[PDB]
């Protein structure tokens, strides 16, 4: 829709939470509610978000979706994540883009295993703040149950070092708000009970999730979240720009996952299908890459200023191994354990090598060991990561030292 005009600060948010708790319905409601007060917002219905044939077939979100909305204060890109246990990988890549997450929890069900898992994982890809939306209150008459659900959620957040007692917990119905906006798309704040709860959420997002300190002077770095072919344009890599700036005509390097880095020229930069003169740190963009196909760039690589990043394969890490009560392993593991490691949008198999004398690591252990990744990836000291294996989260770590 033409050129992107920067009128206000930009923040990346998104929806996480257990399967079916109402993330996508809420995402759609946010677009409709905000669109009444700001005509730059294009509304997105439920089927515009869960749009893929496989999402229709399976009846769940599978792919992250990005939607745009804005308030008087700020412009938002919103990443809606799947809740299903089998699509955690996609959720991780989504959370890796968020400056703050909206944790959706059904009032009728309370916190559930992916409520816990998403909180834990959001932390490990750097989500700094969480707002809670307690959804489906239209289904729950009993005030006592609502208070219990809120108490449990606040306590759950405390377990993962979020300020659980301080987070806003907004109670409402994404569906009833969305219904009201369908019957009157011009419904303004103060007119409807359910719509006003969405405004309470928007207010909490505005005021509780700060605009991050970003650095546009450091070398360009954009973790790639997705890649696709646009008919008649070419290959687009999407992602949140971590730092620096990118302009059409810039040479960039595609770093990680391949034996060697390759260079390409950026031939387009857009945010929400609007042309950007310059992509800057924080922007949620699509970057058109010349001379590469969608088989030559992939999720988990990073786009970088040429020569600015050396990818790595081997590192030391401080790792907490989840207890089974946290959805972790029942039993311990040995050197040669071979799980998946998640750094930002990157997912890669790695080999655990314990010190001489450390035979075994048990659930509950805080331990240090060495990991050798099977492919090079953009890494740095202090970077947090998650460890998963066999479809479950088994560990949380931070890179302490880069060895190679
Ligand atoms: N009664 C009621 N039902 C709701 C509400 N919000 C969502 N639902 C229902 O809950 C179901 C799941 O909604 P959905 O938005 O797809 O949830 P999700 O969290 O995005 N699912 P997933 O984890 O697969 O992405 C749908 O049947 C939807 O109609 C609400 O406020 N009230
Ligand atoms: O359709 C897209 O998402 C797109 C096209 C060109 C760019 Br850059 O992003
Ligand atoms: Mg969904
Ligand atoms: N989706």
């Amino acid at each position: 829709k033409g050129e992107f005009v920067r009128t206000k600060p930009h923040v990346n948010v998104g929806t996480i939470g257990h399967v079916d708790h109402g993330k996508t319905t809420l995402t759609a409601a946010l677009t409709y509610v905000a669109a009444a007060e700001n005509p730059n917002v294009e509304v997105k219905d439920y089927g515009d978000i869960d749009k893929a044939p496989e999402e229709r077939a399976r009846g769940i979100t599978i792919n992250t979706a990005h939607v745009e909305y804005e308030t008087a204060k700020r412009h938002y890109s919103h990443v809606d994540c799947p809740g299903h246990a089998d699509y955690i990988k996609n959720m991780i890549t989504g959370a890796a883009q968020m400056d703050g997450a909206i944790l959706v929890v059904s009032a009728a069900d309370g916190p559930m295993p992916q409520t816990r898992e998403h909180i834990l994982l959001a932390r490990q890809v750097g989500v700094p703040y969480i707002v809670v939306f307690m959804n489906k209150v239209d289904m729950v008459d009993d005030p006592e149950l609502l208070d219990l659900v809120e108490m449990e959620v606040r306590d759950l957040l405390n377990q993962y070092e979020f300020p659980g007692d301080e987070v806003p917990v907004i109670r409402g119905s994404a569906l009833l708000a969305l219904e009201q906006m369908h019957r009157n798309p011009k419904t303004r704040r103060g007119e409807n009970e359910w719509v006003d709860k969405i405004w309470e959420l928007l207010d909490a997002i505005d005021e509780y999730i700060p605009t991050p300190v970003r650095d546009v002077d450091k070398p360009f770095l954009m973790p790639v979240e997705d890649v696709f072919t646009i008919t008649g344009r070419g290959t687009v890599a999407t992602g949140r720009i971590e730092r620096g700036k990118v302009k059409v005509g810039d040479e960039v390097e595609i770093v990680g996952l391949a034996p060697e880095t390759r260079k390409t020229v950026v031939t387009g930069v857009e945010m929400h299908r609007k042309t950007l003169q310059e992509g800057i740190a924080g922007d949620n963009v699509g970057v058109l890459l010349r001379g590469v196909s969608r088989e030559e760039v992939e999720r988990g690589q990073v786009l970088a200023k040429p020569g600015s990043i050396t990818p790595h394969t081997k590192f030391e890490a401080s790792v907490y191994v989840l207890k089974k009560e946290e959805g972790g392993r029942h039993t311990g593991f040995f050197s040669g354990y071979r799980p998946q490691f998640y750094f930002r949008t990157t997912d890669v198999t790695g080999v655990v090598q314990l010190p001489p004398g450390v035979e075994m690591v048990m659930p509950g252990d805080n331990v240090t060991f060495t990991v050798e990744l099977i492919k090079p990836v953009a890494l740095e000291e202090g970077l947090r990561f998650a460890i998963r294996e066999g479809g479950r989260t088994v560990g949380a770590g931070v890179v302490t030292k880069i060895l190679e």
